[PDB]
């Protein structure tokens, strides 16, 4: 299947790093953050990637080009207005086609094996969930067997990893413009159409300098 990497975020919490460098292109261990995803995706057998962008977008295209150096074919979905995650995915659907695709929040650094998702999967969406960051119980969702439901307090909830397989039909109808992805996932969940899994390996949402350091720390433990 195809993959989409979300890369339209402005990274305001990463400043001043993101003043002249798009977040996707910030180096983590001598390598641009998004290039971990491109290499992982190519290793996992993915050959076609869609990347949306907004903030400093043309720098992303300039740097990655057509993706041939990664053994990929990349298409870009430029966004001129703030579309958010859901609206942005929707805007890119023409490039993705009608088949389920792998969706990867580009801000993430992880050792999750993307090739696990090319196995028989369940529903309109299949979500990779991880331990709640910061040692809290808030999270987003709960996982019962393979079935994902909406979170409830802090007894045993999990956090959405930003790694998933989505069915384009998830966006069936859908307000053409700017909207959120989570709300759509809960309608699917409400209909028993969302499966999931709990990944217990390394995962960092790289949204701050502190998260960047943590990712570097873990990446340095893997090299050894
Ligand atoms: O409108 C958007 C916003 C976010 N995103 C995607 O989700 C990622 C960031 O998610 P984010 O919600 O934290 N936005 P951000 O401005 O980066 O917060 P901050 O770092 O504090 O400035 C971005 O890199 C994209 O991958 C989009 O694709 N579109
Ligand atoms: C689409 C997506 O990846 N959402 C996740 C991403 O959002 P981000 O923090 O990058 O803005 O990382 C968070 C954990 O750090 C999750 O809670 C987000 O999922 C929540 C439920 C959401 O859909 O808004
Ligand atoms: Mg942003
Ligand atoms: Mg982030």
């Amino acid at each position: 299947m195809k993959a989409m990497i979300l890369a339209a975020g402005k990274g305001e919490r990463m400043r001043p790093l993101t003043l002249h460098t798009p977040k996707p292109l910030v180096p983590v261990a001598g390598q641009p953050l998004i290039e971990y995803h491109l290499r992982a995706l190519a290793a996992a057998g993915v050959t076609e990637v869609v990347i949306n962008h907004a903030w400093l977008g043309q720098q992303i295209e300039d740097h990655l080009g057509d993706g041939s150096r990664f053994g990929l074919s990349i298409r870009y979905s430029p966004e001129g207005e703030p579309l958010e995650t859901g609206g942005g995915i929707f805007k890119a659907l023409p490039l993705l086609g009608d088949a389920p695709f792998l969706l990867v929040n580009g801000d993430v650094w992880t050792d999750y094996d993307f090739a696990r998702l090319q196995a028989p999967l369940q529903g309109l969406a299949h979500l990779v969930l991880v331990d709640n960051p910061g040692h809290h119980g808030r999270g987003d969702f709960r996982l019962v067997g393979e079935q994902v439901v909406d979170g409830d307090d802090a007894p045993g909830t999990l956090t959405f990893s930003g790694i998933s397989v989505l069915h384009p039909a998830l966006f069936e109808g859908c307000q053409a413009g700017a909207f959120k992805l989570a709300p759509l996932l809960r309608q699917a969940m409400a209909a028993g159409k969302v499966s999931g899994e709990h990944y217990r390996g390394h995962w960092v949402d790289v949204g701050t300098l502190e998260r960047l350091a943590e990712a570097e720390s873990l990446i340095g433990e893997r090299a050894l």
